[PDB]
């Protein structure tokens, strides 16, 4: 998160570290059971981490469960990232408490000029590099449609929308992937792509949950 703040520990208790050896990618708590992130994020031998704050630090409130399967929906492109969404599963359900708590799906989209939270561990500049330790945070508006295509001409889709500032300093960056965009409780968008970070005229790029509720909730009741 590029020009947000520290969001203060477990204050956004939905929001998880993907761990392979290190955090590698964001997600959120779905139910005890259920995570979602990226399907850019996959891998085999995913740890999460509920709980975190110093991702570095053990501080008393983690649980930290291995996922049993992963499953990356079933139209994703990687040369695109269209449908950039994945289901992970928890070998044992967590154990839900106020620092470790599921993130509501949307019924409804949000709409441009609605206000999200977005958050993760990712780089902290729009130049160079600096991972922080602790959670960071960022308040950002959804972009209209039609500046997020004009900043990425034949590259939205609509399972994507853009948020955040076109002036550019305030963005998600490497490292948030697959982390939450929450607009008024629900989990509307998941950290995707973008040109660089906080750079002028190219936003973030959000997989657009809403369009992916029918499938999260079939699949997460057949699996
Ligand atoms: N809000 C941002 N500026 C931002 C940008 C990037 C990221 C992390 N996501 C990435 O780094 C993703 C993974 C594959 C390549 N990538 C990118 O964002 C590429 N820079 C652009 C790209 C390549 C292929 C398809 C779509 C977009 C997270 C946030
Ligand atoms: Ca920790």
């Amino acid at each position: 998160i590029v020009g947000g703040y520290t969001c203060g520990a477990n204050t956004v208790p939905y929001q998880v570290s993907l761990n392979s050896g290190y955090h590698f990618c964001g997600g959120s708590l779905i139910n005890s059971q259920w995570v979602v992130s990226a399907a850019h994020c996959y891998k085999s031998g995913i740890q999460v981490r509920l709980g975190e704050d110093n991702i570095n630090v053990v501080e008393g409130n983690e649980q930290f469960i291995s996922a049993s399967k992963s499953i990356v929906h079933p139209s994703y492109n990687s040369n695109t990232l269209n449908n950039d969404i994945m289901l992970i599963k928890l070998k044992s359900a967590a154990s839900l408490n106020s620092r470790v708590a599921s993130i509501s799906l949307p019924t409804s989209c949000a709409s441009a000029g609605t206000q999200c939270l977005i958050s993760g561990w990712g780089n902290t500049k729009s130049s160079g590099t600096s991972y922080p330790d602790v959670l960071k945070c960022l308040k950002a508006p959804i972009l209209s449609d039609s500046s997020c295509k004009s900043a990425y001409p034949g590259q939205i889709t609509s399972n994507m929308f853009c948020a955040g500032y076109l002036e550019g300093g305030k963005d998600s960056c490497q490292g948030d992937s697959g982390g939450p965009v929450v607009c008024s409780g629900k989990l509307q968008g998941i950290v995707s792509w973008g040109s660089g970070c906080a750079q002028k005229n190219k936003p973030g790029v959000y997989t657009k949950v809403c369009n992916y509720v029918s499938w999260i909730k079939q699949t997460i009741a057949s699996n």
